[PDB]
């Protein structure tokens, strides 16, 4: 993971914040290449996904909810499939699967983040995101430069 010359300065693609309810479901993503939103989140990332057609890549911002920092970003690498077991994540009635690579792993505060403003969340900072808020990509672009070079 975590490589040295990761091309932040995307001319496309779509990206998202992801909350994630618990760093249990990370420990999982990370392990199985796997994630799993709520259903109005899938929904949100398949048609984000499908859109592309394979031309440009989905990122996705990943924050555990209560813990002030990103743990990481990766990349969305299926449609979702909806039909699935329950009971694979925190939240055990959560159905649903898209495959995902993981790019980043490691905790960046939100503090070096919180500058960031979206001008499509009534100009909130980055932060205070919800799960699967979608980031217009010049501020995505300062987003994963940071990420990419936080020590």
């Amino acid at each position: 993971y975590n490589p040295k010359d990761f091309d932040w300065n995307l001319k496309h693609g779509r990206v998202f914040i992801i909350k994630s309810y618990s760093e249990d479901d990370i420990h999982r993503s990370i392990k199985y290449n796997i994630w799993c939103s709520t259903e109005h989140g899938n929904k949100r990332l398949d048609a984000a996904y499908r859109s592309m057609n394979g031309k440009g890549p989905v990122y996705l911002l990943f924050s555990v909810n209560g813990s002030g920092h990103f743990c990481g970003v990766a990349e969305m690498k299926s449609a979702v499939d909806y039909n699935t077991c329950a009971g694979v994540w925190s939240q055990d009635k959560w159905k649903g699967r898209f495959d995902v690579r993981w790019i980043f792993v490691k905790d960046v505060p939100n503090s070096q983040l919180r500058h960031i403003r979206l001008e499509n969340n009534e100009n909130k900072p980055v932060t205070n995101s919800r799960d699967t808020q979608e980031v217009p990509l010049e501020k995505a672009k300062q987003v994963l430069k940071i990420i990419a070079s936080y020590k």
